[PDB]
């Protein structure tokens, strides 16, 4: 009743500041013979529901306070079925990484069931399976390493987004915090 917006966020776990390119190379490559809305790279562990203005935050705030750094290894390049799913690299369900989704069940909101599938999304493009195999096929001609690859979660974002929205312009980011764990020293 004070508070009268609610909006759908979406925790991103970003990358590294030596991964990010590697990947950024990747993907606005595989954006121009293939193409479509070149994003960020980024790994999603959870999909909110209609939180106010501050109870995001607030939420954003206990997250970035826990989900301690990890790591990732790209099981395979993989392709989905739909505009979202169309070239990711998809990872192995090691701990640490699967239960950066029990984020998405973390404290309360979630949206509540879906198996979680970790990957870090190369791109979006509603493609004919024949070109999808391409962008795989093709995707193997920058990065040999791509497969085996492991890397690190260095932080967070929170990102107000839409989404169905294709054009990804209601994809606005909010806010990030950097999450660097180790404990006892």
């Amino acid at each position: 009743m004070e508070e009268v917006k609610k909006d759908v966020y979406s925790v991103w776990a970003l990358p590294d500041e030596e991964s990010e390119p590697r990947f950024k190379k990747l993907m606005e490559a595989l954006r121009s013979e293939f193409t479509g809305p070149r994003f960020v790279p980024h790994v999603t562990v959870a999909v909110s529901a209609y939180l106010t203005a501050d109870e995001a935050k607030k939420m954003f705030e206990s997250a970035c306070d826990g989900l301690k750094a990890y790591t990732a290894t790209v099981d395979r390049v993989s392709t989905g079925t739909f505009f979202f799913q169309c070239v990711f690299l998809l990872l192995q369900t090691t701990p640490e990484v699967m239960e950066a989704g029990e984020h998405c069940k973390n404290h309360f909101n979630c949206s509540t069931t879906t198996p979680y599938m970790p990957h870090l999304s190369l791109l979006y493009a509603e493609l004919t399976e024949e070109e999808k195999k391409n962008a795989q096929e093709k995707a193997y001609t920058l990065d040999s390493s791509l497969d085996g690859l492991s890397f690190r979660l260095n932080r967070l974002a929170l990102c107000k987004t839409d989404t169905e929205d294709k054009t990804l312009e209601t994809w606005e980011t909010v806010a990030v915090c950097n999450l660097n764990p180790g404990s006892h020293h």
